[PDB]
């Protein structure tokens, strides 16, 4: 008998540092005054209010956020992040909150690329550290292209216009949203490499944050707010 408090005081109201991507619409992006908005931002904020925690959002970029989690610089991340078996070796994920995949894209009007078989001799780009980048490595010899990587979306999308790349790979719902946003894109082929998005923490860390995210997510699904948030961007 070394002592025990029979009146636990809850850790409610805890403020967590949460990393996210710089721009990854419709999941996170900024409005005209620089405020972060998007499906991920809204889901997280609604969950945080439901579960009585606070968020300090740290826009870092995708790979930068991944490395910040592993370096214990931030508590969690939400960044349209695919749950994968390999990532589960170093991250703990929430329940899934979106079904996604990858999409090949070229500049609008580029009739020279209508299939993956048309990538021979071309340069194809993706964002560093992403499922798209991994897909490019896996398929490089198969379709005989050269790879470029960019740190974030700004470089990746500029690449189709400035001579750097003939094609890019990015997430399917992001490219669909970009086409609807009037960007000069042509989508090629269908969804590849299905995955679902989760909130993430470093493996073995912040288990309460995962528990709260999962509870909040279920509550938003049950009460209709999940569906409304998605429709606010995807309708
Ligand atoms: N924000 C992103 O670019 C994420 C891309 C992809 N879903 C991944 O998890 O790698």
């Amino acid at each position: 008998h070394h002592g025990e408090n029979l009146y636990f005081q809850g850790m409610e109201g805890k403020k967590y540092t949460i990393g996210t991507d710089l721009t990854f619409a419709p999941f996170e992006f900024q409005d005209s005054k620089g405020k972060y908005i998007g499906i991920d931002v809204d889901l997280l904020d609604a969950i945080a209010k439901d579960q009585d925690f606070e968020v300090d959002l740290k826009p870092l970029g995708f790979d930068s956020a991944v490395q910040a989690i592993q370096s214990k610089q931030i508590d969690g991340m939400i960044a349209g992040m695919s749950i994968t078996d390999e990532r589960k070796k170093s991250f703990d994920f929430s329940d899934p909150y979106f079904d996604s995949g990858l999409q090949l894209a070229v500049k609008k009007g580029n009739d020279k690329i209508k299939s993956y078989d048309d990538l021979k001799g071309k340069t194809v780009a993706a964002k560093v550290g992403t499922e798209s980048a991994n897909f490019l490595e896996k398929n490089k010899e198969k379709y005989d292209y050269t790879i470029k990587n960019f740190d974030d979306a700004t470089g990746l999308y500029k690449a189709l216009e400035n001579g750097e790349a003939d094609a890019i790979v990015d997430d399917y719902p992001v490219l669909g949203y970009a086409v609807k946003n009037g960007q000069k894109l042509q989508l090629v082929g269908d969804k590849e490499t299905g995955s679902s998005y989760g909130f993430a923490v470093k493996k073995g860390q912040n288990p309460e944050l995962i528990k709260k995210f999962n509870a909040g997510l279920k509550n938003l699904k049950d009460n209709g707010t999940y569906d409304k948030i998605l429709n606010n961007y995807l309708a």
